[PDB]
RNA sequence: CGGGAAACCAAAGUCUUUGGGUUCCGGGGGGAGUAUGGUUGCAAAGCUGAAACUUAAAGGAAUUGACGGAAGGGCACCACCAGGAGUGGAGCCUGCGGCUUAAUUUGACUCAACACGGGAAACCUCACCCGGCCCGGACACGGACAGGAUUGACAGAUUGAUAGCUCUUUCUCGAUUCCGUGGGUGGUGGUGCAUGGCCGUUCUUAGUUGGUGGAGCGAUUUGUCUGGUUAAUUCCGAUAACGAACGAGACUCUGGCAUGCUAACUAGUUACGCGACCCCCGAGCGGUCGGCGUCCCCCAACUUCUUAGAGGGACAAGUGGCGUUCAGCCACCCGAGAUUGAGCAAUAACAGGUCUGUGAUGCCCUUAGAUGUCCGGGGCUGCACGCGCGCUACACUGACUGGCUCAGCGUGUGCCUACCCUACGCCGGCAGGCGCGGGUAACCCGUUGAACCCCAUUCGUGAUGGGGAUCGGGGAUUGCAAUUAUUCCCCAUGAACGAGGAAUUCCCAGUAAGUGCGGGUCAUAAGCUUGCGUUGAUUAAGUCCCUGCCCUUUGUACACACCGCCCGU
């Protein structure tokens, strides 16, 4: 069992989306556009190199 | 008569209902019959004789226990005698302390610990030491709750691991999350000296209470005994006790044997029909005979063996001795001659073990940098040592090799859960492997065709081939992981040990003792333990000599009770 004092942190990664960020663009009626990689079936973006989805799943790791 | 604390007393009586006359003398215990003073004494010493201080009890009689190197009866191989096999001595496997280590986790200490916690731990179990995830933190009190919290997932460094642990941030369950206060659910964390329950032991002997009655003021006592008798406070008796309950015994299971009974293709059948099949396989030309490793349907005969239901049977009954001639004992034809072994088990207890079996629990500890849980690798097994249960031998009645033939309890597959028992055919020396055909079982394993033992060869008193420790190389198995070698196989090294000091345990009949086989632990499996069967003695029919036990009589300055108390430089 963890018996010890240091294990020099152990908490969450918070997520928030409480902050101004924005997926498409502000444009006029009719048209949307998107800013990064957004799919319609909608979050499918590059982390930093790699694509992961919460609803689906499928790692893109090649495009 | 009557006194007295009572043991006792014709005085220790005539004592609150006190007064016959008179002498000496004591006021809690110790310091003390000490110091000093007086006096007698040849000397030893005698007579008279304080206080300071210290202490809560000293002290008498009886009552129950405990205890006795105290007597009287009696029982027990956790006792001895007569013996047998053993331990201690040597190799080793497991438990203990000490040493050691991050940790080598802990309980238990004469029987009543030390092969015990089914404690044979690779992980798990793991409670121990080194690291890493999680909140399975109920609910409510306030916030965060609309650019709306908070899930989590490979980026890449990092970590040990491809734990989005983190760093870093991108995705969602979206008000079930998230932060402080309140309540800790949780815990193999501490106290078995707070407990429950369950066990062990005192204690495997025969002992234990109360109702009414009698005695003592009373604690207590009698009933529970003078005596004989039995395994037994089991009887007959005796009797200021009578009538009853517990323990014993009685009861349950087990073994015996019942040529009688209802029964059996999942048992025997087995006797038979010889309904067939086979070998001249032999006396036998041959049949009848002997055999079958065989083959049958039930329209054979049943139940001796196989199984298990009711039965039945043994009860000091028959006879003879011994006895207060009651309880009973000894011997003998009969036959299971009352006799197999256990289970069960009272009164009062122990600061006997267990909080590490439990959602059984009080209190304390702790609860997020967790003493909760989960994961990784280790450790519980480490070596100058001493210990306690055990297997192996030390050999010739033996070992190596071949043939030979016989057993009984059980056990065995889909369960809240992951693998059972194994015939039979082939491959492989073997350890093992691959198709496979049975079983949820009187059905196939398995007619359980086990071992020492029975009959032959080799070895030749020699550390020899007895012994099988240690070490190297190899070959397979179960598993997420075998390295500090899980097991098993093969070659090979071939040590300690020449029957074991002081001590000490177990046993009296299919018991000791030898050999083998099941169950348990068990994915891998026993040198351990719980059971089964086979081979089968010598030495006893007794005593208190030792360690101990029950009852009675006596003794005590003991009462957490001889593991007691207690005396002086």
């Amino acid at each position: 069992k963890s018996y010890t004092t240091p294990k020099k942190n152990k908490h969450k990664r918070k997520k928030v989306k409480l902050a101004v960020l924005k997926y498409y663009k502000v444009d006029e009626n009719g048209k949307i556009s998107r800013l990064r990689r957004e799919c319609p079936s909608v979050f499918m973006a590059s982390h930093f190199d790699r694509h992961y989805c919460g609803k689906c799943c499928l790692t893109y790791c090649f495009n």
